[PDB]
């Protein structure tokens, strides 16, 4: 059947050169080029281009000019001018080229296609937004078609010494090359101009426009649209309005529409719908798309190798012909030697093929990514729209946590799919193009690198599961030594007062230095291992491969077999060890649609559950009809649940309406009935007009106090402060410090029970809706207030009185203002009636209840304090949410001169021990470098065998070439002993050391200005990346940045003409390097932040679902949704296709890097100097410096944000220490205090340098032994007396004596250790009894007894558990009570030996028996001891044999309690007859 068609090809083609591809000489044929390349853009020119005419001819003119200019008339003109040069080709036929078929009919389908292009220019400048995709590739098409004609015309010239067409034939293609090359610059380059009518709409937009829908083809593969983004985050932060909206089809309601339409499709037209079969149908055909262009870069990438084959094959017979032609030169036709123009044009093929691959790589990158977007947002928009409409019973069948994770997980699982799927095929695909370029290279000695490879896949998997396994135990200790710290920091101020520094950091270290870095010593050997295994397996399969090949098979190993033989096999790694991933890939996904198809399944509400009209007009119209025996069930399977029975209900409009009855009793049914949310199986229900509700519990959104007021209602001045005070909210209104400013809820502050239902209350009346379903929001409220919000909102007289009002609740105060009372009970109304009706009927049970109840300030400040019809609220326009980060604006003020703090690099560097820094790198060297010359041992290996055509000494040759390669392996497994065992655990183990000491020690003040949850995370998370993560990063970087340098030299000893290639690439690397590292840091932090309000927002509707589904803000609660998943997915869009803007650059310049070596290479073989070895050495490398320099890149990220966790660590390593602990001659004797005799003189400080005074001129003398009370006024500073004594907070003047040396002089440890306190924040550490009562073991357990029995503490510690002391006691004492932890408090201060006690009660009033017993035992027990008594009451302070009193921070009064009572007009005096102590006495 094909017979034919090889016969009649001949016809065609007249030229001797063939229709054949590729030419003797390494070039297109000039049949093959007229024939096929020009012929197929003419063709395709012709349909497309037609195609896009009729397009743009029946689209309709969109009304936007574009001014016509230079760019137009040009384009014309030289199309016109190419027209005119295809015209006198044609005529510059000769007689004998009309013969060939092939020539006439290309410059006929040209001259016709310059005709539909002509038009098609004038058509895209007048209409098009976009320069036409079709132009674009046809003029692209048409200069490689015309370059080719004219290398091909240059080559038989050079070669054969005649013109193929005449020189008149040259000089044409050549202004055609240059007319079509200019055409298509011109095409591409020059940006659109307009005309000045529009821009005045350019003000409107918020954001600018995407600049990915302007962008023409070209800008498209290149992603060159994104640079002007690059440019402005290199340039400074990048804030939210920055980054450009969305591209047109990017939007979560046409996606969610979509994805809905497909889904209920699938629902309603088959028996069995699958929600994955709904996804692939709507978002199928860019996957498909995608599939194709990664078939296409397989195939080139798998023609490389090929191609190299191809060239060393060349330099072999180029180098033996000029060897036997020149050691022939004494004789005297010798055939045509082999062109070296064939030797620059594959290294010419090279280049396209990396640039193809490379473009088609990134458009499949491209289709992946976004339809992972597209699956996201439809996915997590129909997840959110289908929460609003749950049932309850599905409601309460899932936990909320459940219901966010599907939205937080599966559909992130769905996302990660997307870029997996098609390695399914592709993985199988370059497997089998591998193994058959293999096969076809080495025979069969290729399945002996198969089988290594497959058998080091299990133990690869093994290694992962037990590095797994040390994780986990990394976490684990790490939680450990967390929460250690979290209760160190929590009790410091505890832990400073009793000197329990020591015992706290030595335990503290015990953990850290024993079993935490013991288990990353662990991981770091493991770690070591796999990395070796990592280094020898690549070179195993190929040391194996060849050896078998040696000695099986007859055939000289030349270098040709060797050096596309390793290329090949680093292919086939990648794609084998992806396989384990993409199938756990699989079977997550397959789980998480499971999830999903099951939440979509659940039961909806029933639509008709109530049929909700528009208003009633008249006061007294029926708003409310429920009847005709209606029956409403909880749940309609599994248990037929009835809810209620014999409904009845009805109400009228302007009346209150009270539901009375037991919780459960129906009353909160019967609302839910209303709402809709219960199913009805009988009887008919209607409700008028708009609804507002309110929820048992009162739920509050965690915005603004004005925005739970207003959810989403308009503001209005007058009303929003009537509201206010008609709900007593004033008050509650102006104790908050900003207002109605303040945030709530779970992020703001939190409100108390009455505070909280008054404010729901109040966003119900705002919104003036026609009916008011209240279930018992007075329960939380107090009477008087209940009296008040009964007065002005629910009574006749009040805001609400024209309004249907529905209260289920109880109290008898809101009863006697009702006016319709219904009885209902267990689900059944028994009967209803008028209040004045059941007052008379006094025998039924609902006047007995009124019976048996029966019968200044706060009242007053209740009570502190026509219009027809109040029209409702009306809701404000949705518009668009932007996220909220000024405060990290105000973190950002340098505005990115973003310079590397090299500093921090220094001080990590010198954390390492330098010289094993040294070492570490010295190792790299050392790998790589054997590495290097196992491959040049490999090169002469081969070289012999060509030479000698056989395998002589193969025992030799492959002995030696298997050494270098364990050294090399070798060398990387010192490489990461040293790196974990030396460097990075040194380190960290320095590192906390340092800032545990300086935290440990550092003021108070620093504890009470910074968060404490900022403390204890700088602790845990900035450790765990400088332990685990930030050693990996330099690793990985320094590693990869000797790889490329070693591979640089490699290629410049070849060829040292390649010097001057690297230096202009170096800094375009370095260029893209910054603008990537700056950018793709910062839009990876905006993608972070904007992901968590999108969880948070779906968990906090879950919340108020009945509120929500109540006030019928279904829609606003749905755009809102929609609104938050834009916002993260406009970061994440441009977050993506940074990684593509790079990956095409790094490609680009390693493509030009394999240009470079070729040519340069080949160059040198017109010198006679390379050999076969030369070029596949040096070329082979050149091949595998794209990875890399990719690697360098992301590790550099990756570094730059770990490094700042060094930054913050050393930040609290500076912190300033206080005083001395021990000052070594200063020291007081062991006796001291002897006495106890307290002596002040002139004191007086400060809490703070910047504060006011809080002590003044205090000259207080204590006689030993005495009892003192210390008594003053709130802020009077009496606190402060306890840190002055213990130099908590240094003293401004004056000093402290304690038996005749003054304290300033001693050093912190000895003046705290030698005092007993008894603090006012009562703490318990973590631990056993025995743990928070002598953590230094000083003392013996006799002596703990005894302060346990004297403590009355005894009995309850040996009541926790049998063994006494070393009962464990749970974070923060929670098992032991408020009054337990006063004892236990008590038991520290009674054991320690000095004859000083400070006790402090400034707010200790939980319980009095706990009191009378600490009373009691400060009197008995502590007789021996100068004891100061700070109290909040003055009852335990009329006892004291001495009192001082405190003003102003000033000896107010040094007196007797005689002295104090008989003066009548005293501060103290005055202070109890505030008290009421003046009324006894």
């Amino acid at each position: 059947m094909a017979g034919n068609l090889v016969s009649w090809a001949c016809k065609l083609c007249r030229s001797p050169e063939g229709f054949g591809p590729i030419s003797f000489y390494g070039d297109f044929t000039q049949c093959f080029i007229d024939g096929v390349i020009l012929n197929l853009s003419a063709i395709f020119m012709i349909t497309f281009g037609i195609r896009d005419l009729v397009n743009l001819c029946k689209k309709k003119h969109s009304g936007i000019k574009y001014r016509r200019n230079w760019i137009i008339v040009s384009r014309m003109a030289l199309v016109l001018l190419e027209i005119a040069f295809v015209s006198l080709a044609s005529l510059n036929i000769s007689k004998e080229e009309a013969e060939n078929f092939t020539i006439v009919s290309q410059y006929a389908s040209t001259m016709l296609s310059l005709f539909v292009a002509l038009a098609l220019h004038w058509i895209e400048y007048d209409r098009s937004v976009v320069a036409n995709t079709v132009l674009l590739f046809y003029w692209l098409f048409e200069t490689f078609g015309n370059f080719a004609k004219l290398i091909n015309i240059l080559i038989r010239h050079t070669y054969e010494g005649i013109w193929y067409s005449g020189q008149t034939g040259f000089i044409l293609t050549l202004f055609q090359v240059i007319t079509c090359a200019s055409i298509l610059l011109l095409e591409a380059l020059p940006k659109k101009p307009l005309m000045p009518h529009q821009h005045i709409h350019q003000t409107l937009t918020r954001r600018k426009p995407n600049p990915y829908d302007s962008a023409n083809i070209f800008s498209r593969i290149t992603f060159s649209w994104m640079s002007g983004l690059m440019k402005t985050g290199y340039e400074k932060y990048l804030v939210e309005a920055d980054l450009y909206k969305l591209p047109r089809n990017f939007s979560s309601e046409e996606l969610s529409q979509k994805l809905e339409k497909n889904w209920e499709n699938e629902l309603k037209q088959k028996s069995n719908p699958s929600l994955s079969w709904a996804i692939c149908r709507t978002f199928g055909s860019k996957m498909l798309l995608a599939a194709f262009f990664k078939a296409i870069h397989d195939v080139l990438a798998f023609t490389q190798p090929q191609l190299l084959r191809i060239l060393i094959k060349f330099v072999t017979d180029y180098n033996s012909e000029r060897q036997d032609d020149h050691s022939s030169l004494q004789g005297f036709n010798h055939p045509q030697k082999l062109p070296i123009v064939r030797g620059f044009l594959i290294a010419f093929a090279m280049f396209l093929v990396g640039f193809t691959q490379t473009s088609v790589l990134h458009q499949y990158f491209l289709n992946v990514f976004n339809t992972g977007m597209y699956i996201k947002s439809a996915l997590t928009a129909l997840i959110y729209q289908k929460s609003l409409v749950l049932s309850n019973e599905a409601s309460g069948l899932s936990s909320t946590g459940d219901i966010v994770n599907l939205m937080s997980v599966d559909v992130q699982k769905l996302q990660d799919l997307t870029q997996w799927l098609n390695l399914i095929w592709s993985g199988p695909f370059q497997i089998i193009i591998c193994l058959y370029s293999l096969y076809k290279l080495l025979g069969n000695s290729m399945w002996v690198g198969v089988i290594i490879l497959v058998i080091m896949m299990p133990l690869n998997s093994f290694l992962m599961r037990i590095q797994k396994k040390l994780q986990k135990s990394q976490m684990k200790y790490k939680d450990e030594r967390t929460r250690v710290i979290s209760e160190i920091l929590n009790n410091i101020k505890s832990l400073k007062l009793y000197a329990w520094e020591k015992p706290y950091r030595e335990k503290l270290e015990e953990v850290r230095n024993n079993k935490e870095l013991k288990n990353l010593t662990k991981l770091g050997c493991y770690m070591a291992v796999t990395s070796f295994q990592f280094n020898i397996v690549p070179f195993l399969v190929s040391c194996c491969t060849f050896a078998v090949f040696v000695y099986t098979e007859d055939r000289a190993l030349t270098t040709d077999l060797v050096f596309p033989a390793l290329t090949l096999f680093n292919l086939l790694s990648f794609p084998l060890m992806i396989i384990p991933m993409v199938l756990n890939s699989f079977i997550e996904a397959s789980v998480s649609i499971g999830r999903l198809f099951t939440f979509f399944t659940n039961e909806e509400l029933q639509p008709d559950s109530v049929q909700r009209l528009p208003k009633v007009k008249n006061i007294g119209d029926v708003a409310i009809n429920i009847g005709d025996d209606a029956t409403f069930l909880w749940q309609r399977k599994p248990e037929y649940k009835v809810a209620l029975k014999n409904i009845n209900f009805q109400a009228k409009k302007g009346n209150l309406t009270c539901i009375v009855g037991k919780v459960g009793s129906g009353k909160t049914a019967l609302l839910s009935c209303m709402l809709g949310d219960l199913f009805r199986v009988k009887g008919f229900a209607t409700v008028h007009g708009s609804v507002a509700y309110v929820s048992q519990v009162p739920w509050i959104m965690n915005g603004t106090v004005k925005e739970n007021i207003l959810f989403g209602h308009r503001y209005d001045a007058e009303f929003y402060e009537k509201t206010i005070k008609a709900c007593a909210l004033t008050i509650d209104l102006a104790i908050l410090m900003d207002g109605d400013k303040t945030l709530v809820g779970e992020k703001g502050i939190s409100l108390s029970g009455g505070q909280k239902a008054r404010l729901s209350l109040a966003r119900a009346v705002y919104a003036r809706a026609d009916t008011y379903l209240l279930d018992d929001p007075l329960a939380a409220v107090d009477e008087h207030v209940a009296r008040h919000l009964i007065e002005h909102v629910l009574g006749p007289n009040g805001l609400l009185h024209t309004k249907t009002k529905v209260l289920a609740t109880n109290k008898v105060s809101a009863l006697s203002i009702a006016d319709s009372i219904a009885l209902l009970d267990n689900g059944e109304i028994t009967q209803q009636g008028t209040y004045d009706e059941i007052t008379k009927d006094a025998d039924s049970p609902l006047w007995k209840l009124l019976n048996n109840y029966g019968k200044e300030g706060e009242l007053e400040q209740l009570q502190k304090l026509d219009a027809i019809s109040l029209r409702r609220a009306s809701d404000a326009t949705l518009g668009s949410i932007d996220f909220g980060d000024d405060e990290n604006i105000a973190k950002r003020e340098h505005r990115e001169q973003g310079k590397v703090k090299w500093n921090i690099y220094l001080e990590y560097a010198k954390a390492c021990n330098p010289k094993s820094v040294c070492v570490f790198i010295l190792f790299i060297v050392i790998s790589m470098f054997l590495s290097v010359m196992g491959n040049v041992w490999l090169k002469h290996w081969s070289e012999v065998n060509s030479r000698y055509g056989s395998n002589p000494n193969a025992a030799r040759y492959l002995a030696i070439y298997f050494a270098l390669g364990i050294g090399s392996a070798l060398a990387t497994l010192i490489q990461t002993i040293v790196l974990w065992v030396f460097c990075t655990i040194h380190a960290s183990k320095y590192l906390h050391n340092l800032m545990t000491n300086s935290v440990l020690r550092a003021p108070m003040t620093f504890f009470e200005t910074t968060p404490i949850g900022r403390i204890l995370n700088r602790f845990s998370n900035d450790i765990y990346k400088v332990d685990a993560l930030l050693g990996r990063t330099f690793s990985q970087f320094f590693v990869n940045a000797v790889k490329v340098t070693f591979t640089i030299t490699v290629i410049c000893a070849t060829t040292w003409q390649f010097i001057f290639i690297i230096i202009p690439l170096s800094v375009f690397y370095i260029y893209y390097q910054q603008y990537y590292l700056r950018t793709s840091r910062e839009l990876r932090r905006l993608d972070s932040i904007t992901r968590s309000p999108i969880y948070s927002h779906f968990q906090e509707t879950l919340g108020g679902l009945a509120t929500v589904r109540g006030y019928s803000q279904q829609k606003r609660f749905s755009h809102i949704n929609q609104c938050r998943i834009d916002n993260n997915m406009s970061a994440f869009y441009p977050s993506i296709n940074a990684n593509r803007w790079l990956a095409y650059r790094l490609e680009l310049i390693g493509s030009i890097i394999i240009l470079g070596a070729a040519t340069l290479s080949v160059f040198r073989l017109k010198q006679g100097t390379l050999t076969a070895g030369m070029v596949g050495l040096s070329l082979s490398y050149a091949l595998q410096i794209t990875q890399t320099l990719n690697w360098i890149v992301r590790m550099t990220v990756e570094v730059e944000t770990n490094i700042v966790s060094v930054e913050r660590i050393k930040e609290y390593a500076d912190l300033k220490s206080e005083a001395p602990l021990i000052v070594e001659g200063h020291r007081p004797p062991k006796e001291w205090p002897s006495q106890g005799d307290i002596k002040f003189n002139n004191y007086s400080t400060r809490y703070r340098p910047e504060l006011d005074l809080v002590l003044k001129h205090i000259n207080i003398h204590i006689k030993p032994n005495e009892k003192v009370g210390i008594v003053g006024r709130t802020g009077a500073g009496k606190s402060s007396l306890t840190l002055a004594l213990f130099r908590m907070i240094e003293a401004s003047e004056g000093n402290i004596v304690i038996d005749n040396i003054a304290i300033n002089e001693i050093g912190l440890y000895d003046l705290r250790h030698k005092l007993s306190i008894i603090p006012q924040d009562s703490q318990v550490f973590e631990g056993t009894v025995r743990e928070n009562i002598d953590p230094i073991n000083q003392y013996t357990d006799e002596a703990i007894w005894r302060a346990l029995e004297l403590s009355h503490l005894k009995e309850h510690v040996l009541s926790m558990s049998n063994d006494g002391l070393d009962a464990q006691l749970t974070e923060g004492g929670g098992n032991l009570s408020v009054g337990q932890r006063q004892l236990l408090c008590l038991a520290r201060a009674m054991l320690v030996p000095s004859k000083i006690l400070v006790l402090d009660q400034a707010t200790a009033a939980v319980d009095v028996e706990t009191d009378k017993v600490v009373q009691e035992t400060i009197r008995t027990a502590f007789k021996d001891r100068t004891i100061l008594t700070i109290a909040h009451r003055l009852n335990t302070i009329m006892d004291s044999d001495r009192i001082i009193v405190l003003d102003n921070g000033k000896v107010a009064e040094f007196d007797s309690p005689g002295q104090l009572l008989s003066d009548n007009k005293s501060l103290f005096y005055s202070l109890c007859m505030e008290a009421g102590l003046v009324n006894e006495n």
